[PDB]
């Protein structure tokens, strides 16, 4: 998956903004209240409306003084370039218009009926909503969300592992029944092989998270243990040779672990999904940890085909591949392409 | 309320720590993983055990390698000096000792039966737990908690604030006292938030409605909902409202403990925080501030440094 162009009119601080995204680390740099998250949430609205997210509401997100909100997103997936267009009318949801098209040669052509329902169904088939919200787009303040519960984590992990190319093949063979030694034996074989493949994926996620978290904490925590048990995915950190629960960590260490785990999932998915969007990675991190973040950008974020990073921290500029500066001018966001 | 001395043995990273708190801004500076929040949570445990907070578990907070945890707190309230002492023994219960005493004449005297239940009951009457957690000690990550719920805000405020036709006039004075209290908090919050945001938001509106306390920010002359704010702005508003509440109660409570005020703040807002420490935090008789941000040392009255050496917190008194 690759975002190419985002056009936004009258969404929060954005009156008329166009952003071209590219390969590599795209950094959006801006002060508090400049329009960074507004841009990222417009992308989320563009892709997945209707949302049932409490802090995102149409009546609220229309720019003050305007009546009409417009979002136009162009992205690539599996070789096909897609375009989704949405228009919202403030306080009057009957002028609301939605469209999703694909690029056929030189022409944009409808890929489904121009309706929220049809577009939603199509998008869900392209990239499941739960995968996007919990493994691709990490909203401001949600870095440690995947640490807080054996509910959201188990679900996203299971759904992430479900993206494996052989998953549907496994499930099918599991359905046949001849009551024969051949059928039973084969289904048992498939079930075992699938379980081992998952365990390997989870081990690989644990390996990556361990390497990143050890780098982050200068070896203070020697491993991040990721263990599937029944309907749970357990997470531990190893300190002085033994597994400890996540409450062992400090507030800053928790952010560091969240980043480690997010990155590890994105790296495991670098081929299948290939996109990470991260909004303000520095909260609670001390000076040393922010420095390590730059190192981890160089060594890990560079290994994900497309990354969109948003921050107020100027020191991250040097580690990005493309820099866009956003600022608030006359009550409207202004976007400047630096790199 | 004033904190005087906290003594901690084998609590998280603390093998053996003593900290003396004083009047004014007490800043504890330390890196990630050094022992700052551990110290503050030990104070919470010391005062209000048993707690039913998910991330604070007796079986977990005993320092690794050790068996016995000890917390000893000295504090003043309403002119009386109190000492609470707790000893925990991991895995077991009946071996534990809890005591609370007051300075009568020369020596410490039990205020109640030396038991968790009796002490809990006494502490609740002296300083209700809900007031301590919601208005006095703001835990790491909780700065904006008070921004979340009209009804939750209502409860905190409610607790922190408190012939045949004579019943009609009773409700009148009550709603008037309430509205005046809210107006003052609003005024204080507005002043602080406006300074914090360089006048981007001209006012913070704190409005009484039945069962609720509504919160709005004024932008370009109109009230907007809290969702209008950016992430960093929300932190600044949380700080403004917390400070406003502490300032309103400076004569009754007089203590504020804040853990890591700088998350999500940009460089400009972090510099502004220092100005706000100088102008407002210093109006609160005792403040305990802990942070990894060295820049904050500027406006502190007393500075303590904490660092982790060979697996244990070490406290250094700088000033
Ligand atoms: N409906 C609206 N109309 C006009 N402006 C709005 C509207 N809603 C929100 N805003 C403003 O949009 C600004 C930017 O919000 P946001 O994009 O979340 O900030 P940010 O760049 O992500 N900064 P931060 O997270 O604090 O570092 C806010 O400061 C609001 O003042
Ligand atoms: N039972 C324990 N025994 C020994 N060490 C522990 C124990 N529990 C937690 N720790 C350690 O205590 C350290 C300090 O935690 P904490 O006091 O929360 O950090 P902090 O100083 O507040 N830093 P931060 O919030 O990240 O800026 C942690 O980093 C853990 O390694
Ligand atoms: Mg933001
Ligand atoms: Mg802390």
């Amino acid at each position: 998956m690759k975002l190419e162009r985002v056009t936004v009119k009258n969404f929060r601080s954005h009156s008329d903004t166009v952003v071209e995204f590219k390969e590599g680390i795209n950094l959006i740099i801006g002060q508090n209240g400049s329009g960074k998250s507004s841009l990222l949430d417009a992308i989320l609205v563009g892709l997945y409306w209707p949302l049932r997210i409490k802090d995102i509401k149409k009546d609220e997100f229309t720019k003050v003084g305007a009546r009409d909100t417009y979002i136009d997103l162009i992205f690539e997936k599996d070789g096909t370039k897609y375009r989704i267009t949405r228009r919202f009318l403030k306080g009057y949801s009957s002028g609301e218009i939605h469209a999703m098209k694909r690029l056929v040669g030189n022409e944009w052509k409808h890929v489904t009926e121009p309706s929220s329902k049809a577009i939603s169904a199509f998008m869900e088939k392209l990239i499941p909503y739960n995968i996007f919200l919990n493994a691709i787009y990490i909203r401001q303040g949600q870095i440690d969300a995947i640490l807080e519960s054996d509910e959201a984590r188990e679900k996203v992990v299971r759904e992430v592992l479900n993206l494996d190319k052989f998953e549907t093949a496994y499930k099918k063979l599991s359905e046949l029944k001849g009551g024969s030694g051949g059928t039973e034996e084969l289904i048992e074989k498939v079930k075992k092989y699938k379980a081992l493949a998952r365990e390997a994926a989870l081990s690989k996620i644990g390996e990556l998270a361990s390497e990143i978290f050890a780098e982050f904490t200068e070896g203070k925590y020697s491993e991040v243990v990721v263990r599937a048990e029944e309907n749970k995915v357990r997470l531990f950190v190893v300190w002085e040779g033994k597994e400890r629960p996540l409450t062992f960590l400090s507030g800053g260490e928790r952010i560091a672990l969240g980043l480690a785990f997010r990155l590890a999932m994105s790296l495991y998915l670098a081929g299948e999904i290939s996109l990470l969007i991260l909004d303000e990675p520095t909260p609670y991190l001390d000076e040393e940890r922010r420095r390590k973040l730059i190192t981890i950008m160089e060594r890990y974020l560079k290994k994900i085909p497309q990354v969109i990073l948003v921050s107020h921290d100027e020191e991250l500029k040097d580690a990005a591949d493309h820099v866009i500066r956003i600022s608030l001018e006359n009550g409207s966001s202004k976007v400047e392409v630096v790199s």
